């Protein structure tokens, strides 16, 4: 019984959305299309996250639910002319598709084969909450034994709202204030996939997202979008604990200079380990690689810093990934020994905190 | 009266070679020329030569060797060397917009300085490096850049790859009076491409040139109103520019005489427009069969209709309106052959030359004869 008419671009949007999450039970490849009064809903689910796509029908639409293949229906939209009406109905467990001289016939699956109470509730703008996924997401753990780091802390303190992801060898985190009554700390812990994916959601560059914290999921809503995604059963590490104090050296310097200088450098690094060595000396930085071919590369890059000597070694990416991430033209390095973890922050603000552990030299 | 030498030597003498370039002027015969690089140490790296104001710059896979030309500006100390070729690039690309680079062998390595940056990479000497032994040249001619590039780029697609028939595995370039044609085929596919070249010669030549040397080739020629010369051997093809000199070894078999097969009574006429018969061909295909990719024809008077079907019953249904008067035709194609011919044709028009259901199309773009393409029907 179900039929809808609806333009290429309008069905499009959502359908991307909904396919994106869409990847051995045959109905999980499919987007359950439902139609109730003069809205379409589209529903695509891993079993991890879910996402539901919402749209308003301008035409006479007939009520129903049925399950189509995601990618087939996406590719099938994309393809079509620009500004065509799409017709959609469903005729003997098949789903017919008409535009313009273009006729389809999908394969289908029963809506029935398609598969709690918010602890604290608050507004927060896309931007924003973007802003606190991807300064940190790089951080986070890849199918590491310490289950509790495949994914990033989203933790509520006084009216600050802080993102936090480790891997045990360094840490990223982001605060910002966002005033939310909690007069409790609460703690949830998004999956990595369901965190990176949640991020490529946030576009609206002035737009407002309303999150639900609830007790085994995350709700975030822009209106046009419902994005649920299960939590990670467990306690994120006290991460407080982790965080260098020692710190007796400020090294000032060009985001930019050091991160094309570390790059460089690692060239010549070893393939295997890809370790670089820092000699810190007054308002000097050397960069140091050297590879079993007896192959090296050294750059010398000019910092603010008065102090004492310094050598310390790290892994080339962890810091590559940190300066991607420092939003300033300037960084600072607050370091101790060559045992030592590196403290990394923007140049004008904390709100953003980096640690890295060393290499042995 | 006997002195020393017959070889000069056991070992090469060291090299000084020492110059000066510009990162960009380096940067561009040094991609192309690593670009072709690839358990022979020596393979991995390019050829260094500084010989009076002239740096060349040389990389082989043992099939191709490409050599790129750079004037030194600059004093330079004569040398030559060869050094990891990717590592030196990826050094090269990374240094900042603008500098400029010194280059200069310091006993068995190279030292890599610009600003505050120094690099300190493994060499070969040049001893150690391939030569190319190419025979006579049996034809030289002269042609522009861009024509070349045309033949090549209207026909590459229709390349067999990993054939056990090795001489589909490349394209054909054939002087046959004054023209240069190019052909290529799959043995499912033909495309065809040629040009009035007027090269000095009267008898057929014939060469067959590997799939990844003239697709490499191709992506060299990008001088648009640049000339290129080009040699003829009998186990070789080069080509010369002034920035880069391409050699290729030839596939050493022959090409089908592709002309027996080039369909020649058709009497239906397809007139339509490319890209939506391109656009048509794409839709209906997501719904084709995902390793046959058939698609079934149904020709009527100034109508084509599409149709796709899979396994599963799924089923994609297009009409486009055509110029075409044959009578009812229904013809069934491998998609993706459809969707490679369209993607070479560069008038808004294509015109399909057809004849029954059980013999090959015939391609041509809208108003000339000089590329035609050839697709066997399914069934
Ligand atoms: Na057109």
């Amino acid at each position: 019984h179900m039929h809808f008419t609806i333009q290429r671009e309008a069905l499009l949007k959502p359908l991307q959305l909904v396919a994106g999450v869409v990847e051995t039970l045959p109905v999980l490849s499919n987007v359950l299309l439902v139609v109730e009064g003069q809205q379409l809903s589209l529903t695509g689910t891993d079993l991890e996250v879910e996402l539901v796509g919402r749209v308003v029908l301008e035409d006479a639409a007939e009520p129903g639910e049925i399950t189509v293949p995601a990618r087939k229906l996406m590719d099938i939209c994309k393809s079509l002319p620009n500004d065509v009406l799409i017709d959609i109905r469903v005729e003997e467990q098949k789903l017919l598709v008409k535009a313009g001289r273009s006729r389809f016939t999908l394969s289908t699956l029963p809506a029935n084969d398609f598969p709690g109470p918010g602890s604290l509730n608050f507004s927060i703008a896309q931007s924003k909450l973007r802003r606190l996924i991807d300064r940190t997401s790089f951080a986070m753990a890849q199918q590491d034994v310490r289950y509790y780091l495949n994914g990033m802390l989203l933790e509520v303190n006084g009216g600050t709202l802080r993102s936090v992801a480790t891997d045990g060898h360094r840490l990223a985190m982001c605060s910002l204030d966002a005033q939310i009554p909690s007069q409790d700390r609460h703690q949830v812990i998004v999956p990595r996939k369901g965190i990176l994916e949640l991020a490529r959601l946030l576009t609206e560059q002035d737009g407002e997202v309303g999150i639900v914290l609830g007790q085994h999921h995350i709700r975030a809503t822009t209106g046009e979008f419902t994005f649920t995604s299960k939590l990670v059963d467990g306690k994120f590490p006290d991460y407080e604990r982790v965080l260098p104090r020692g710190g007796d050296k400020l090294v000032v310097g060009d985001r930019q200079q050091l991160r094309e200088a570390f790059s460089r450098t690692a060239i010549l690094s070893n393939e295997k380990y890809r370790g670089i060595r820092l000699q810190l000396s007054n308002g000097l930085l050397k960069i140091q690689a050297n590879n079993p071919e007896q192959e090296e590369a050294e750059e010398e890059v000019q910092v603010e810093y008065n102090g004492g000597n310094l050598e310390i070694g790290f892994n080339v990416s962890y810091l590559l990934d940190v300066l991607g991430v420092i939003g300033t033209e300037q960084v600072r390095f607050i370091l101790s020994d060559s045992n030592s973890s590196a403290l990394v922050h923007e140049a004008d603000n904390d709100d953003s905190a980096y640690v890295v552990m060393p290499m042995r030299l």
